[PDB]
This record gives C-alpha cells, structure tokens and sequence, in this order.
DNA sequence: CAGAATCAGCCCCAATGTGTAATACCAGATTTATGAGCGCCATGACCAGCCTCAAT
C-alpha cells in the first residue's frame, strides 16, 4: 500500500482502491512465493507448479 | 466516648507446577555443460658400464 501511494495519480479520475488492490495483491503473492517454504523455490517455478 | 483512618492479619481468587515397568508477461543478467587446447606425470621401448662369475 505504501508503494502504491508513492505512485498514485489522481488525474485519471479512478478511485484509489482500484490502483491499490493490484499492488497489495502483488506484494502479498510475492511474499508468499518468497518466504513461505523451508526450501526456497523461484517465482517462475512456483507459478509453473500452480 | 464514638468516629474512621491507614496497617497487619486474614481470606477469596488466579496462576503455575506435578503425576509409572522394557496471475500475467516483460526485459536484463547469470551460470552450468559442451566447444577445443596446453601441457604432463607417468606407460612402454631402448641403451651406455659397474657389479657380479669363470678358466689357468
């Protein structure tokens, strides 16, 4: 959310929630793919497994 | 003389401690595997006498 706030633009006329949701979900998924296993697995291989 | 205050004595409530036998894509950077190559310790082939025997 802080990262999304750092790059939000209000001139487009869209609400902040639509822009912030993408960043929040991307950060959450990246964290899950990074630090949720005892043995680290790369993001591309995690995506292939999914 | 009765009053209630601030201290020990007493009591109710909480707490811990015990309990046995064999998503998606995008771009930029990195690395392991096959490319050959220099270079060599050690395989197989000689090759000179000092070391080890014989007859007179």
């Amino acid at each position: 959310l802080m990262k999304a706030v750092d790059k939000f633009e209000y001139r487009r006329g869209y609400k902040f929630s639509t822009y912030a949701t993408w960043w929040i979900r991307q950060a959450i998924t990246r964290s899950i793919a990074d630090q949720a296993r005892t043995i680290r697995i790369p993001v591309h291989m995690i995506e292939t497994i999914n």
